[PDB]
């Protein structure tokens, strides 16, 4: 991920657990756990959450195993909130690339 492509910058779609701590932990996994991915552009594939949680597992990355020892608390709801809303973004800017690939063709 030297280079990649970052996936967007969603600005956190919301994924609202409706909790107060978990969910604030999302809601901060906004920044320390970012709203984009890392990955290039992408549409030559059919598995989304192939590409896309690996790109997650570049991003989540970088977001929890420096950014998030900076002095942040993560826990396995870490895990989840972050890897699944930068999972599922990098899914949505899958298929926003798939046709991001329609508007550059």
């Amino acid at each position: 991920l030297g280079g990649y492509m970052l996936g967007s910058a969603m600005s956190r779609p919301l994924i609202h657990f409706g909790n107060d701590y978990e969910d604030r932990y999302y809601r901060e996994n906004m920044y320390r756990y970012p709203n984009q991915v890392y990955y290039r552009p992408v549409d030559q594939y059919s598995n989304q959450n192939s590409f896309v949680h690996d790109c997650v597992n570049i991003t989540v990355k970088q977001h929890t195993v420096t950014t998030t020892t900076k002095g942040e608390n993560f826990t396995e709801t870490d895990i989840k909130i972050m890897e699944r809303v930068v999972e599922q973004m990098c899914i949505t800017q899958y298929q926003q690339e798939s046709q991001a690939a329609y508007q550059r063709a």
